[PDB]
DNA sequence: TGGCCTGCAACGCGGGCATCCCGATGCCGCCGGAAGCGAGAAGAATCATAAGCCGTAG
């Protein structure tokens, strides 16, 4: 649900590319701190295989 | 293929023995230098205290 309970918000995407291994993003926590590199599709989908 | 180790035989010189002359040396007495590291001082490696940007939030 939305802020206000009138939408609906899938949680997670069917997606088919990991994003996260694909591109990657750079956030910070209040405490925590992530940052990840890009990687090539084809062998992402080599190493899945 | 060329050179080296060794056996056989001939030659020579020095090991051993003693001693006379000799050179170091242990000891004694007097003098020199270096060590003694402890301490003062200087240089350097390391630790401590500000920003700049990475991207959404206010």
């Amino acid at each position: 649900d939305n802020y206000d309970g009138t939408e609906k918000i899938p949680d997670v995407m069917p997606t088919k590319i990991p994003n996260l291994l694909v591109n990657g993003s750079s956030g910070i926590a209040v405490g925590m701190a992530t940052n990840i590199p890009p990687h090539n599709l084809t062998e992402v989908i080599n190493g899945c295989l």
